[PDB]
């Protein structure tokens, strides 16, 4: 045993060094590891909402993003929101989906707020189309309805309404084209059409349109907005963009000031009351 103890010793020490470096690699995994009364009543189609004295902050105890935000929205009425970059419109959308964890005030939808509802119900109640679209890999059924609850005629109707049925029928199999993450399988307008098909199948009855205009040709964006208007006669939509005509077509609009907002109900009244200084030439 003494003629050979040395080799066992060396195995021991070298394997110990290796095990230590591998355990140090493992430790970062644990470092990452430590990071119903209104439910039974179906969510109402009445999109009347009211956010009374709202504020929002990004990080705990930092500079506030909003300041004394008070607004109300009537049922079945299209709402627009304006403001420059960093004015707080993306923050307002994220707070409407309570994505910011340092908001103050009470925010409501039909007398209902985020005090007693889990996230799952909070995401089966509103729809949203982001400025950054993506088409994750899979088939068309996996992009339209990843949950897959919706039936085939439903997806076909959502594609026909979204002006996408013809190009879908021109693919192998139909509703089963193997898509790749991003890629070059569809056009930007067709990606936005897929986003609008997601919005169609969501059936939230409340829509949020977070810059469905950026990085889209005007000749296609205008007909896109025309289709989204002719299709959305109900199910109140709140939009945000930097286009003139998009803000012009909305009824209730609130100009985002430096830290606060100033709301206006009638669109044709506020675009000439300021004498075209802060709401018309800015739009």
């Amino acid at each position: 045993y003494a003629l050979m103890v040395s080799n066992y010793l060396n195995w021991m020490v070298r394997n110990l060094a290796d095990m230590e470096i591998q355990l140090g690699a493992v430790k970062r995994i644990h470092a990452l590891l430590k990071t119903p009364s209104l439910i039974p009543k179906n969510w109402p189609d009445q999109g009347k909402i009211q956010i009374q004295n709202l504020s929002v902050r990004y990080d705990s105890s930092l500079k506030p993003v909003l300041k004394h935000v008070n607004a109300l929205i009537s049922p079945g009425q299209k709402i627009g929101i304006c403001g420059r970059t960093g004015s707080g419109k993306s923050s307002f959308s994220l707070a409407f989906f309570r994505m910011v964890d340092m908001f103050e005030g009470r925010i409501i939808i039909d007398g209902i707020d985020i005090a007693k509802l889990p996230l799952h119900t909070l995401r089966s109640r509103l729809s949203i189309i982001l400025q950054d679209p993506v088409l994750f890999s899979g088939t068309i059924r996996f992009n339209l309805d990843p949950e897959k609850k919706c039936s085939d005629s439903t997806l076909w109707e959502a594609l026909e309404i979204a002006q996408l049925k013809l190009v879908v029928k021109a693919l192998p199999g139909g509703l089963d084209a193997i898509i790749t993450e991003g890629g070059e399988n569809f056009s930007q307008g067709q990606r936005q059409l897929f986003c609008l098909a997601r919005a169609f199948v969501r059936k939230t009855s409340i829509f949020i349109m977070d810059e469905a205009t950026a990085s889209i040709d005007m000749a296609t964006e205008n007909i896109l907005q025309k289709v989204v208007m002719t299709a959305f006669a109900d199910r109140t939509v709140v939009t945000i963009a930097h286009r003139v005509h998009t803000i012009l077509s909305a009824d209730l609009v609130m100009v985002l000031k430096r830290g606060a907002i100033l709301e206006f109900d009638k669109p044709e009244t506020l675009l000439s009351q300021k004498d075209s200084v802060f709401a018309s030439f800015v739009r």
